[PDB]
C-alpha cells in the first residue's frame, strides 16, 4: 500500500468522457486495440464506461467496443479485449480536484495513465506525481 487514498467523488452509473487538462485530449481506445487522445468530442471512442473491483480500484473500458483500457509490461497503454491484471487501475483524487489513474500491476513504480499535450500517451517509466499529463476530469457524454 505505497499511495495514498484519498477517492474522487461522483460514481460509475453514467459512461464518461476522460477529459485529460495537459493538452484538451479525450482519452480514446481504437478498435485495433490503439490508445491515444483526440480534441474531436464527435469520436465514437471517447465514452467510456467506468466500473470498480474493490474500492479504489476501477476497469476503464471502451462503450463502443468493449475492450479495455491496459497499461503493459514496459508501460505502454493498449486496449485488452479481455480483463487480466494489466486492466485494473487505482482512482485517486490529485489536487483536490482531478482524478489520476495508476496501473494497479505497476503500482509501486507510480506508473499512471498520461496523455502528452500532443495527444500521444505517456509511457509508464515518464509519468509522476506532478504533471499535468495525468491529471484527468470525467466530464458527461
Amino acid at each position: 500500500h505505497h499511495h495514498h487514498f484519498n477517492l474522487p467523488p461522483g460514481n460509475y452509473k453514467k459512461p464518461k468522457l476522460l477529459y485529460c487538462s495537459n493538452g484538451g485530449h479525450f482519452l480514446r481506445i481504437l478498435p485495433d486495440g490503439t490508445v491515444d487522445g483526440t480534441r474531436d468530442r464527435s469520436d465514437q471512442h471517447i465514452q467510456l464506461q467506468l466500473s470498480a473491483e474493490s474500492v479504489g480500484e476501477v476497469y476503464i473500458k471502451s462503450t463502443e467496443t468493449g475492450q479495455y483500457l491496459a497499461m503493459d509490461t514496459d508501460g505502454l497503454l493498449y486496449g485488452s479485449q479481455t480483463p487480466n491484471e494489466e486492466v485494473l487501475f487505482l482512482e485517486r483524487l490529485e489536487e483536490n480536484h482531478y482524478n489520476t489513474y495508476i496501473s494497479k500491476k505497476h503500482a509501486e513504480k507510480n506508473w499512471f495513465v498520461g496523455l502528452k499535450k500532443n495527444g500521444s500517451c505517456k509511457r509508464g517509466p515518464r509519468t509522476h506525481y506532478g504533471q499535468k499529463a495525468i491529471l484527468f476530469l470525467p466530464l458527461p457524454v
